[PDB]
């Protein structure tokens, strides 16, 4: 036996994995349980700790993923299996992963703490682009990544009620942090330098956990990639969420609060992933079901609300964006668009897929849209309606939630470091005409292109290599500069850096002409 | 002894004129002919009669007086405002109309201009130095017009239903000055069948509601309107509001001692006019720059509809129409009101001076609507910016009064069958008064069309003088053959393309898109935005 792949959790004694990486080895602890299963009468409840166990805990494979939606859009496809489940689907999920150098650290050591992202229905610590082996080798961090309950095992909500309270995937992801501040110690880690990070969702559950008092102790600094908790997708109101809950049961063949849960509880999980989409309420792009919900408790205010009354003096975050965040998400709802064509879309389809990407808004808004998106000299041109319809649904979704949270943040007393991405792998699937797609930066945050099995070029190894060192060299003192220099985002200057393969470029504004619409005026206009 | 060139006859009777002087050579001029009976007393407010006959010979020898207006104040002795103030007595007795003609009289029947002068419907006058109609007619051989027209309550004070204030009496004054033209420019020499109306600010608006009302579009073939347009915001008022302003201008002068129609203009008729102007201003509704209070209202008589409706559902086939504006539209009228603007210094304001300054500009708007003005018009990345400020709501005046206006009516008349040709004006005069902030400041393409470089006691350089030469040729075309181009070209402005021309020292440029960006704003969303 290897004694650097024993360990002792409180809650009984683990073994753990070597993995090989191309500069040296590395211990992964695989499939650690944080949570009782939450199975049966468990499920929509909070979790609970797992008790502890006799023996020893196999911890050498990744865990079940959380039941969850399969995509199905294009099947076999390289850039959408890279996203789908690599594990049996299981409502028996909540496992959480710890990656430490080898031999494991005998100094405390900063832990990085990754959340995926998936809309809130879908995900799984166990995707090969979150492989924690090649940040925890170069950059000799701790590295833990969990796994939460999606969809409605994780969101379903009926407000005030107590058999189906809502935000319990949060909680799952908060008993995962209140793990590694108890256990991360006994790898190596240092439970007082814990930086969560996340992408899309992940991020605005990052977000979240930064709002939310009872989190707030759990962690110190926070990385917001493509994502921002106070969106227009990442969390819901009660009426609408007991709307959404209520239909399901309907959807699904059920009738009180009590007796509703009960009937859904009597449901094979696979039952409720079936109907999950046909809750919203129309035909939509970045809109998912079962989100966080606004009720008071986990969130005592809309994440704007909270953002602008909050005293963030003490606290580094480090937030940016792809080049084109919108452009996946087309294929999935706007006419028009494919990833086998050049989606060169008309007029009319422009016109019909801004409803899409701005469902359930007032006609006027979807004017004042259609006004601040159209080249009034080239109306009709098919590759510039293209671009924009991109534009109107990555700056609606993700760009200006982000420009607005890292504002009111460095407002507000934040260190603020900002960037967006911008290079394309040339391993990359998707079509030329989508960019620089949604969430492919994250292959480079974690060094996949180190990997010699995969067939990334020289210089996208040293850029894997340059974005590993930004990430950790932020998660060790708040400040990702290498000690051309990367200054922290204000309201004013609104400075942030491009990352792509050459040396770092410092530009000013977040889109601001456009987040200036959704973040200033579009408010304004639907209160009226 | 006398001149049988200086001698015509018109239905009214015998004129007398003069021999003009001109650089290029000599002109014949009828200044002051009445074309109607003159409206004061009891025919205050009323429509125009026609001129009754005279036995003898009325000398046609100089202007007549300027229309009964308000005097501008703001930089006295100042030539820039100055020179747009009257320079004849003020008198109700003012309508009279001029008329220049080739020396010797031509003997084919030649086109006729006919000129309508600008001043907010409340000011102007066809005697304006600026307005000389001598060069053109010497320069093109062409027959030029102009006309004075009751302007303030004397001309636009309407109590909407009344027979005896029924409003818009200023627009019948040039309608009747178009029917005189009909029936007595030949004998000018003129051709009554080729006439082309050309007009500035409010005269481009008159223009505009006279091809939009049938019996006047009979009087006339083709249409320049220079920097303004029959549907800007400032250019007609609701009957309503129209009703307001009369019965407010007649309680702020003590009538009645509203109520009764009759009763209510009987006494304004016992008031002295120079009363009337000095509480004029008093009626308008906020605090405002580029907003008039006595302006034509939509009554369903002489505009059956809003200008925007019959714009709308006009077929304007067999229409040839010159329109444009000047580089800066909004800057000269900033100084009228924006807070922290002067004519004297830089007017480099404050954010909070820009914020105050869009609800002067933009008057009588929801709270929203000027959210949506500031979203615009605010560079994002320059918030604050004192430089950018000052441009930017120049721009927020001149794209919501004249330049959105102008290519609304520019891009429809287009699409709906008529020949369009749009300019821009950008060239700063080197004898301009006005400080260097202004840019081309609104109204400053008026003296290079009538050619006013070519007069030896003013100091343009000798390219302003060809510059000139070649503005005349181009509206001179126009008005010929309907396309300023002579027999670098000028192309139609169509609702696609968009394509205009900049006018400037430099050979003709052609550029796209009338600001088509902020134009969409104020012609296709803003009016969504005031719906609810
Ligand atoms: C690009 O493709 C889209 C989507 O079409 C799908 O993908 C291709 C395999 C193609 O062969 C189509 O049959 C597929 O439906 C096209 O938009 C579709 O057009 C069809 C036929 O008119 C219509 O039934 C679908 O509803 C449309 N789908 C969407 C999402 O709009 C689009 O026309 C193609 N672009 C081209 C050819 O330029
Ligand atoms: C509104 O007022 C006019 C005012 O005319 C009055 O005529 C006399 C009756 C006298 O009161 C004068 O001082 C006024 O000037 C009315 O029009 C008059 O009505 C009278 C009688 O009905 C008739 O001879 C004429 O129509 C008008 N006389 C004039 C002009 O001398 C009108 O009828 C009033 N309307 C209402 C509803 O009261
Ligand atoms: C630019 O001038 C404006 C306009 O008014 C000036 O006031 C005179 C006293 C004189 O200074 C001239 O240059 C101008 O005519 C200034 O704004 C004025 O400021 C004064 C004093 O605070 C105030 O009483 C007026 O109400 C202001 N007028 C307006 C229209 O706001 C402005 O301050 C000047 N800009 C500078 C000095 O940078
Ligand atoms: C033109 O020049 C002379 C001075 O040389 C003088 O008349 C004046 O300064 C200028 N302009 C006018 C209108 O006189
Ligand atoms: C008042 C003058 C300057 O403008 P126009 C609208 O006539």
């Amino acid at each position: 036996e290897d004694a650097e792949l024993l360990v002792t959790v409180r809650g009984g004694r683990l073994r753990g994995i070597r993995l090989k990486t191309p500069g040296g080895p590395v211990s992964a602890f695989l499939g650690i349980p944080f949570a009782e299963p939450p199975m049966g009468p468990r499920r929509f409840l909070p979790p609970e700790p797992k008790q502890p166990w006799s023996g020893v805990v196999d911890a050498t494979t990744f865990q079940s993923v959380c039941y969850q939606y399969v995509d199905t859009l294009y099947p076999g496809f390289e850039g959408t299996e890279m996203w789908n489940p690599n594990r049996e689907l299981s409502e028996d999920c909540l496992y959480l992963n710890v990656w430490t150098p080898y031999p494991r650290p005998t100094s405390p050591t900063p832990v990085l703490v990754w959340i995926y992202g998936g809309g809130f229905y879908s995900g799984a610590s166990s995707l090969d682009v979150y492989d924690g082996r090649f940040l925890v080798q170069a950059e000799r961090t701790v590295l833990v990544s969990m796994n939460y309950r999606v969809g409605a095992f994780g969101f379903l909500a009926l407000p005030g009620s107590r058999e189906a309270p809502g935000n319990v995937g949060l909680l799952d992801q908060r008993l995962a942090l209140q793990w590694v501040q108890e256990n991360v110690a006994a790898f190596g880690g240092d439970p007082t330098s814990v930086t969560l990070f996340g992408e899309s969702a992940g991020a605005a559950s990052v977000g979240m956990h930064l709002l939310s008092p009872p989190s707030r102790g759990l962690f110190h600094r926070a990385v917001l990639q493509s994502g921002a908790p106070n969106g227009p997708w990442a969390t819901v109101g009660m009426g609408e969420a007991r709307r959404r809950a209520t239909q399901l049961a309907h959807l699904v063949g059920c009738p009180n609060d009590t007796e509703l849960v009960a009937c859904l509880r009597t449901r094979p999980a696979q039952v409720l992933v079936n109907h999950e989409w046909h809750v919203l309420p129309q035909e939509s792009v970045f809109r998912f079901s079962f989100v966080p919900v606004v009720d008071g408790d986990f969130l005592s205010d809309t994440p704007e609300a909270l953002i602008n009354a909050g005293d963030f003096h003490g606290l580094q975050v480090l937030v940016g964006v792809v080049k084109d965040e919108g452009s996946y998400f087309l294929v999935y709802g706007a006419p028009g668009f494919s990833k086998d064509n050049e989606s060169l879309i008309s007029r009319a389809e422009f016109l019909a897929g801004v409803r899409v990407g701005v469902p359930q808004v007032s006609d006027l808004a979807a004017e004042a849209v259609v006004l601040h998106y159209t080249d009034w000299l080239h109306p009709e041109d098919p590759a510039r309606l293209r671009e924009a319809l991109s534009d109107v649904v990555g700056d609606h979704n993700v760009v200006c939630p982000v420009a607005q949270l890292a504002g009111r943040l460095a407002a507000q007393g934040a260190r603020v470091y900002a960037y967006v991405f911008e290079h394309r792998a040339s391993t990359l699937s998707w079509p030329l005409w989508m960019g620089v797609p949604h969430g492919y930066e994250i292959e480079f945050i974690f060094g996949i292109p180190l990997d010699p099995s995969r067939n990334y070029t020289a210089e996208e190894k040293i850029f894997a290599q340059r974005l590993m060192r930004y990430w950790a060299n932020f998660a060790r003192t708040g400040d990702p500069n290498e000690p051309p220099q990367w200054p922290p985002y204000t309201a004013g200057a609104q400075q942030y850096v491009s990352l792509d393969l050459r040396p770092l470029e410092v530009r000013r504004g977040l889109r601001a002409q456009a987040c200036a619409f959704w973040n200033r005026f579009l408010p304004k206009l639907l209160s009226a």
